[PDB]
């Protein structure tokens, strides 16, 4: 469900008040191949906030894809 996915990611991204961790979130939400969120976030080295945003948005996206 791409419509819901978009809205829920926007809702979470809005919590990050700078474009860099915003993009960390958006990038996180794109993870949908064979690597899990945990595996994929291990290579994110920008800093703790970027890692949290990537994690949260990857997790949100994954849940939504699962429920569709
Ligand atoms: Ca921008
Ligand atoms: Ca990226």
């Amino acid at each position: 469900n791409l419509h819901l996915l978009r809205q829920k990611i926007e809702e979470q991204a809005a919590k990050y008040k700078h474009s860099v961790p915003k993009k960390c979130c958006y990038d996180g939400a794109r993870v949908n191949f064979y690597e899990t969120c945990e595996e994929r976030v291990a290579r994110v080295t920008i800093g703790p906030l970027c890692i949290r945003a990537f994690n949260e948005c990857c997790t949100i996206a994954n849940k939504i894809r699962k429920e569709s």
